[PDB]
């Protein structure tokens, strides 16, 4: 077999890559300032972090074991749970003290045949008394939110349609559905997608199978009140390309990013319209919603090039770390409409952004508030001297959040300081009555003076200050998606303004 | 009530001392090097670390709750757990979110009436089947060594006669006996000393109650084949200077250090003699032994002044940190003698030094081979300039081992490094056939470096060389004591020589 390395090496693991790899808790959280005491619910967050060294040399990021983070806020008081999610490959590994999975998405490398191949390392949502560890090759991994105990794959009571589940259902605050989809919903290579919800009940509503144009990557979708929306992105699979030994994905620039609509409610696969946008990647959705005239606002983040450049075309051509930007753009697409050409997006801001939330409690319907995570070049904001050799590489780097407020245009930026980067934040509303867009932002923050991380509270009457910041002693090395879940909210989600 | 603060400030709680507070797991450990694979056991330690942020200021590193590493080692594989001794001051603290437990030793600065007052943070041993978490103030708290539940409170199945047991119980290789003691033994300011044994079946064997000739700190004790003998440190205790807030512990000049000798089996308290050598600090005992002319040799750590300055004389005087040197003493004793004063012992070597450690399987009979913690002030040994900055304080800093044969008067030095600081090692036998003081130490390494941990494995053939070094991604906080348990032992004690 290819031997097992015995500690981490390259710079996907250096600095504040190196993996941690911890479970357990760590109660009673240093804070400077004070967290609000009528902030009450739990703050969960996915990571990866590779439980045992690959054998695959420079491993991407996305290939690392997800590791669960819930922070549980009462009475100004916060403690920390930390488990790994017990997938098929952690369970093997960890009883081989090897690793046994190999490349990202290719099975063929593998050095023992697999069921289910999921790492659960994107996305931790809650549906129904449980968490849902999510990764869109795979079903999802249930967990309970109290212990952070696996129960196993989730398959919604035999009623799971497809082979693949999104890292980014959407929550229906009026009718309490999850809408779902998975793409490679037959298995490698296919283009087959699969659309279905499930009803507050946990049953099955819909479920329509469509065909994509290419074997293309659809990370994120959109939902609004009568349409759900597929967004591709340029990186396509040849599945005889992987049974050599090559990538999942490459990158093909002769094609546009297609953007799929389909009714919401009651259609067939015939029934969508793949609109063809300007090429590009296709970044995380904020929102979209239909306006007066029923025409559908797609609102999400949207670079010219390959973000994922690690991956890139047939003759190996593609950009360098930190060359593409990404913008937040606005897609205006009219189901009616049979011209498949779209017109270039109108950009909201020009920072330079990514990973955008709104305030869920108007989650398909027009929103007028969006906080998002923004890498400013500008000098002095971030000094890259001293974070650079400290940093590893592997991953996206954001030096600030952003609030925008899409009625009056103001912005409010976040700026955690020159030594220290943030993940993805989540907006907690100040209680049931309060106004979109008002109440808590927080964001995990990495701290390269310390070598430690660092969760901030902030007031969305005030962005710029921290009202409390809460001290961890050890690193939560950089993740991916984080969700809310309310104390008030019986079933974990807010409730429709 | 006093306020609690929600963070830690002071040195005691700076840099490489700011407690973590982490408990679970960290499998698979990474190795550099390699770990010989026919090392199979457990190195359990034990820190103080506070779970929460004191309300006495400057509060002492004793006063730590007690943090239980173990490290289990199998066919070159490590994992760690680490788990808080639960405590009756650990659990109050939790429940309340606060700390409740005022100063050291003294309960009329605590803010609630405890039963139990240990911190169980001194020393981890193990015992039938169970770990004892000590603390020389309490009886031992029994733990699981495999999960490391805490079970509660021992009293060794109601035999227990003591209110206090010993942190340097000693194991007998040849009868399987535990020897202990306690002083202070019928509460505060008590001059009572109870002197106990155990059978390896569990059964109280001695017990005999003797009277200190002042109320003064027996942290550890000696055990010969016919005695027992008792070291005094002149602190000395006064439970009204305790009723008006002040220490449990004020240093006496005026007076010799103490030295008891009890016969081991069938004595009364009477039988006593409290012979008096040359006024200094009372350090660890190596080991005691019976030379052929039935004279005591007791091999110690011994000072001029008050190791522990943080508690000086009536007026305030006492030395500085870093002022107080220890050396490695040899006292003789003889019980037929009626003269009390004894002559200045002889030193082995000329090293500042503490924590020693011998082949356990010659405890109670002559050993020659002690190893110990060095604390070298040659410039360039360790860089004070880099280290101290990140060092806190209140803690004993040793930047290398020594090995000493007491035959040949061969001394062999481990040193980390500049940037490194030792615990307190532990030696392995490399089999269940191998010569005194053969195989392998391990020892806990603080990288000031890194802000990191690291375990390291040492071959007692070349002390200077490591074999493997295990590398923490978090920081264990300096600690006090720590034991082997090895998987050949059923009793978990290694067989006589
Ligand atoms: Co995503
Ligand atoms: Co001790």
């Amino acid at each position: 077999l290819p031997p097992a390395p015995r500690y981490f090496q390259g710079e996907n693991t250096a600095g504040f890559m190196r993996p941690v790899r911890f479970e357990g808790d760590i109660t009673n959280l240093e804070v400077v300032g004070e967290i609000p005491k009528s902030i009450e619910g739990t703050f969960y967050r996915v990571m990866p972090e590779p439980h045992l060294p690959s054998f695959i040399p420079n491993d991407p990021w996305f290939n690392g074991d997800g590791n669960i983070s819930g922070f549980y806020f009462k009475d100004g008081h916060v403690d920390l749970k930390q488990r790994y999610v017990r997938t098929e490959k952690f369970v093997r590994e960890a009883e081989a003290r090897r690793s046994l999975l190999g490349k990202y998405r290719n099975r063929y490398t593998d050095l023992v045949e697999f069921k289910i191949r999921s790492t659960a390392n994107t996305n931790i949502v809650y549906w129904r008394g449980q968490l849902l560890a999510l990764k869109e090759d795979s079903p999802p991994y249930a967990m309970d939110p109290e212990t952070l105990e696996t129960f196993g794959v989730y398959d919604f009571d035999g009623q799971l349609p497809s082979l693949t589940f999104t890292a980014h259902p959407k929550f229906d605050p009026v009718t309490r559905e999850m809408v779902c989809f998975g793409y490679e919903a037959k298995g490698d290579g296919t283009r087959d997608i699969c659309y279905y919800s499930f009803g507050p009940d946990g049953k099955i509503a819909e479920t329509v199978w469509l065909v994509s144009p290419v074997c293309g990557m659809i990370h994120d979708f959109a939902v609004t009140e009568n349409f759900v929306i597929f967004p591709i992105i340029p990186l396509v699979c040849d599945v005889e390309r992987m049974k050599q030994g090559g990538d999942h994905w490459q990158w093909d620039y002769s094609i546009p990013m297609y953007i799929g609509v389909l009714p919401r409610r009651g259609a067939q696969g015939s029934d969508v319209k793949w609109f063809e946008a300007p090429h590009g990647f296709a970044g995380h959705v904020a929102n979209a919603f239909e306006d007066d005239k029923g025409h559908i606002q797609l609102q999400m983040a949207y670079a010219k090039d390959n973000v994922f450049f690690w991956w890139p075309d047939a003759n190996g051509k593609g950009p360098r770390p930190g060359e593409v930007e990404a913008h937040f753009a606005n897609f205006v697409l009219d189901y009616q409409s049979d011209k498949l050409p779209l017109a270039e997006p109108t950009y909201l801001v020009d920072d330079d952004m990514e990973f955008p939330r709104i305030d869920d409690r108007v989650a398909t319907r027009k929103h007028k508030h969006t906080f998002f995570c923004i890498f400013d070049r500008k000098p002095g904001v971030t000094d890259f001297e001293f974070v650079m050799p400290r940093a590893g590489g592997g991953a996206p780097m954001s030096n600030g959040l952003a609030h925008l407020n899409h009625e009056t245009g103001d912005i409010q930026r976040y700026l955690p300081g020159p030594r220290k980067l943030t993940g993805e934040c989540i907006f907690i509303p100040r209680n049931s009555e309060a106004a979109e867009g008002d109440g808590y932002v927080m964001v995990l923050l990495a701290n390269y003076e310390d070598m430690c991380s660092e969760l901030a509270v902030l007031d969305t009457k005030d962005l710029t200050n921290e009202v409390a910041l809460i001290k961890l002693p050890v690193r939560l090395r950089p993740g991916l998606h984080g969700n809310w879940v309310d104390k008030s909210d019986v079933d974990g989600h807010p409730a429709p303004l």
